RNA sequence: AAUUUUU
C-alpha cells in the first residue's frame, strides 16, 4: 500500500550535485531531475525496514543537471537550487515542487552552484569559463564575477563569512575571493597539482580549509596564513590508472575528524588529531562498501538526532551510513537507461525482472520483509540494451532476456554463471519473447520475435542449436506462398493451444497448436502492433479467457473475443473485422497492455503518451490514469501479490509502483 | 566486471 520509484542513476563527475538538509530531507540530481528522498523517523516507514522513502522529482530542466543545493537556514530549509546544462539556474520549492525564480546569467556551461549558509537569498554559481555569478533571489540581484581564465570544478561559500567563497579549479589551482571587493583573490593557494574535486571549511573559527584533489592528496589550508597546515595522501587498500573522485564532508559534530573519498569508493575517516601518525579509518571494516568511485557525501541528520551520511556513486547507489557505526544503513540501487522491460516471475512470486538500457538486468525481490529495494544485477552476457524479458512458466529462475542488437540468452537467476546465449541472432532489435509448445521440425520452446520480423524457435536446452524460423511451418501447414507479414508481436494464449501474432501491417493472425494452422485473421488495427495479450484463465466467466487486447502505434486499444472462431477450428480462416471491445482515450502509441490477475476483464496499459490508464475492458471503462512517469511509458506489469498495485517503467530512467486507487485522474490528457 | 554514462 505504499509506492516505490526505482530513480535515475545520480549524476557523475559533479563537485555538488547532492544535498540534503535537517528533518531528513535528501536531494540528488539524476539525468534531468532532482530525486527527493524522506530519510529517517519522519518517512513513517514500516518497523524493520530502511527509514527512507522517495517522495518528490523535480521536473523542469531540459538538460542535465550539474549541480545542487540546499538552503541552509532554519525555516527556510524548503527551497534549493539547481544548476543545468542549459544554462539556467533554477530557485525551488520543496512543498510545491515547482520553480520559485530563475536565471540565465551564465553564457558558458555551469560548473556548480552553492547556496550561501549566511546570506538567506544569495545562492552562487561558476561555470568552465571561469566566471561566478552571485545571485541575490529576493530582490534579482546579479554579480558577475571572473577571477582567472580556468576551469572551475567546484565553489564553497564560506560558513562564517558571507563575503568569503572559495573555488577550486581544474588546474589544480585554488583560490578565495571576497564577493564585497568585486571578488578579489584574498588567498591564493597552491599545492595541488591536479583538479579540485571538492572544498570543505572548517565547521568551527579559527580559518581552515580542506581541498581534495585527483592528485591523490587531501589539503588542509590555513586561510589566515595563507598555507597549508597539513597533506593528506590516499592510503592503497587491498579489493591500469584507478579512477578516482575525492570529495570530502567535515563533520560539525567532529571538528577533529575528516572523511573523503578513496579509490574505488571507498570511504575513510581521517583522525586531524593525530596529524603525525595520520591515522584513517575504513567505512564498514566489515560487500556493503560501494565498488565505484563516490562523488557526494551528504550529512543529514534525522529528527532522532542520528547522524548519517548519504553517498553518490558511479556505481549507481545511493548509500546510508550511519556515522557513529562506519556501517551502511540501507542502499538504494538506480537505472541507468530506460526501463524496456517487466517481467513478473510466475514460478518466484514477488521476482520481478528488469531489462534496462545501460545493459544490466535487474531482478527486484518484491517480497522482501526487510528490504523495499531489493534488487540484484545481472550484467554478465548482457552488454547490450535488454529490450525483452521473459520468466520461465514452470522452472523458477530461469530468466530469457534479449537485446538491442538481436541477441537472446538464458539466465539463471539463482546461480553466479553467465548466461547461455543462442546461437541465432536476430537481425534487428529483440522485441519479444514468450514461451511456448514447440513446433515441427522441434518441454517448453522459447520464441524470440526480432525487429525485422522474424519469429524464431529456439531449443532452450540447446541454445546452441540451430533455431527454427515458425514462417516455414506456417506456409508448410497452411499452403501460403504469399509473402508472410512482418511479425512484431508474439504472443501465447494461456492454455498455449493458441498463439497470436501481430504484424507491422497492424493484422493480427491465429494460429492452432499442433502445426501453427491459422484458425483466423484480425484486421482492427491500422498501424504496427506493439503488444498482444490474452486474459487469464481464472475467472468468474469461463469464456473470459478468449478476450484478447492488442495494442499498436495507433492510440485506440482493441479487446477482441476469440471464443465462437477458436471452438469452430474452421478449416478455412475466418477474418474479424469487428473489435468486441474498444478501449479509446491515449494520446500516442501503446506499448504494453497487460490483464490483470485478481480482477476479471481489467486492462492496463501503457503509452508514448507519458500516462498509464486503468481500464474496466468490459464495460469501456476508464479507471484510473497514471501521470507520474516523466517520459514515454514502455511496459506495465500488474502486481500479482496486490490488486490495487502496478509498476511501470519507462524511457526517464524510471521505474514507478503505484496505487490505482491513489490517482487523482481517471483518464489521459487530452 | 566494463562505462566522463544519461538512447
Amino acid at each position: 500500500q505504499e509506492p516505490r520509484t526505482l530513480p535515475p542513476s545520480p549524476n557523475w563527475y559533479c563537485a555538488r550535485c547532492s544535498d540534503a538538509v535537517p528533518g531528513g530531507l535528501f536531494g540528488f540530481a539524476a539525468r534531468t531531475s532532482v530525486f527527493l528522498v524522506r530519510v529517517g523517523p519522519g518517512a513513517g516507514e514500516s518497523p524493520g525496514t530502511p527509514p527512507f522513502r522517495v517522495i518528490g522529482e523535480l521536473v523542469g530542466h531540459t538538460e542535465r543537471v550539474s549541480g545542487f543545493t540546499f538552503s541552509h537556514h532554519p525555516g527556510q530549509y524548503n527551497l534549493c537550487a539547481t544548476s543545468s546544462d542549459d544554462g539556467t539556474v533554477k530557485i525551488w520549492d520543496v512543498e510545491t515542487k515547482t520553480v520559485v525564480t530563475e536565471h540565465a546569467l551564465h553564457q558558458h556551461t555551469i560548473s556548480t552552484l552553492h547556496w550561501s549558509p549566511r546570506v538567506k537569498d544569495l545562492i552562487v554559481s561558476g561555470d568552465e569559463k571561469g566566471v561566478v555569478f552571485c545571485y541575490w533571489f529576493n530582490r534579482n540581484d546579479s554579480q558577475h564575477l571572473f577571477i582567472e581564465p580556468r576551469t572551475i570544478f567546484c565553489l564553497t561559500c564560506s560558513p562564517h563569512h558571507e563575503d568569503l567563497v572559495a573555488i577550486g579549479y581544474k588546474d589544480g589551482i585554488v583560490v578565495i575571493i571576497d564577493i564585497s571587493k568585486k571578488g578579489e583573490v584574498i588567498h591564493r593557494l597552491r599545492g595541488h597539482d591536479d583538479e579540485i574535486h571538492s572544498i570543505a571549511w572548517c565547521p568551527l573559527p579559527g580559518c581552515y580549509l580542506a581541498t581534495g584533489s585527483k592528485d591523490q592528496t587531501i589539503r588542509i589550508w590555513s586561510c589566515s596564513r595563507g598555507r597549508g597546515v597539513m597533506i593528506l595522501k590516499l592510503p592503497f587498500l587491498k579489493r591500469v590508472k584507478e579512477r578516482l573522485w575525492l570529495t570530502l564532508h567535515w563533520p560539525s559534530n567532529q571538528p577533529t575528524q575528516l572523511v573523503s573519498s578513496c579509490f574505488g569508493g571507498e570511504l575513510l575517516q581521517w583522525d586531524l588529531t593525530q596529524s603525525w601518525r595520520r591515522k584513517y579509518t575504513l567505512f564498514s571494516a566489515s560487500g556493503q562498501n560501494h565498488s565505484r568511485i563516490v562523488f557526494n557525501l551528504c550529512p543529514l541528520q534525522t529528527e532522532d538526532d542520528k547522524q548519517l551520511l548519504l553517498s553518490t556513486s558511479m556505481d549507481r547507489d545511493v548509500k546510508c551510513w550511519d556515522i557513529a557505526t562506519l556501517e551502511c544503513s540501507w542502499t538504494l540501487p538506480s537505472l541507468g537507461g530506460f526501463a524496456y522491460s517487466l517481467a513478473f516471475s510466475s514460478v518466484d512470486i514477488g521476482s520481478l525482472a528488469i531489462g534496462v538500457g545501460d545493459g544490466m538486468i535487474r531482478v527486484w525481490n518484491t517480497l522482501s520483509i526487510k528490504n523495499n529495494y531489493d534488487v540484484k544485477n545481472f550484467w554478465q552476457g548482457v552488454k547490450s540494451k535488454v529490450t525483452a524479458l521473459c520468466w520461465h512458466p514452470t522452472k523458477e529462475g530461469c530468466l530469457a532476456f534479449g537485446t538491442d542488437d538481436g541477441k537472446v540468452g538464458l539466465y539463471d537467476t539463482y546461480s553466479n554463471k553467465p548466461p547461455q546465449i543462442s546461437s541465432t541472432y536476430h537481425k534487428k532489435t529483440v522485441y519479444t519473447l514468450a514461451w511456448g509448445p514447440p513446433v515441427p521440425p522441434m518441454s517448453l520452446a522459447l520464441y524470440s520475435c526480432g525487429g525485422e520480423g522474424i519469429v524464431l524457435q529456439h531449443n532452450p536446452w540447446k541454445l546452441s542449436g540451430e533455431a527454427f524460423d515458425i514462417n516455414k511451418l506456417i506456409r508448410d501447414t497452411n499452403s501460403i506462398k504469399y509473402k508472410l507479414p512482418v511479425h512484431t508481436e508474439i504472443s501465447w494464449k494461456a492454455d498455449g493451444k493458441i498463439m497470436a501474432l501481430g504484424n507491422e501491417d497492424g493484422s493480427i493472425e491465429i494460429f492452432q497448436i499442433p502445426n501453427l494452422k491459422l484458425i483466423c485473421t484480425i484486421q482492427q488495427h491500422h498501424k504496427l502492433v506493439n503488444t498482444i495479450s490474452w486474459h487469464h484463465e481464472h475467472g468468474s466467466q469461463p469464456e473470459l479467457s478468449y478476450l484478447m487486447a492488442s495494442g499498436s502505434n495507433n492510440a485506440v486499444i482493441y479487446v477482441h473475443n476469440l471464443k465462437t472462431v477458436i471452438e469452430s477450428s474452421p478449416e478455412s480462416p475466418v477474418t474479424i473485422t469487428e473489435p468486441y471491445r474498444t478501449l479509446s482515450g491515449h494520446t500516442a502509441k501503446i506499448t504494453s497492455v497487460a490483464w490483470s490477475p485478481h480482477h476479471d476483464g481489467r486492462l492496463v496499459s501503457a503509452s508514448y503518451d507519458g500516462t498509464a490508464q486503468v481500464w474496466d475492458a468490459l464495460r469501456e471503462e476508464p479507471l484510473c490514469n497514471f501521470r507520474g512517469h516523466r517520459g514515454r511509458l514502455l511496459c506495465v506489469a500488474w502486481s500479482p501479490l496486490d490488486p490495487d498495485c502496478i509498476y511501470s517503467g519507462a524511457d526517464d530512467f524510471c521505474v514507478h509502483k503505484w496505487l490505482t486507487s491513489m490517482q487523482d485522474h481517471s483518464r489521459p490528457p487530452q
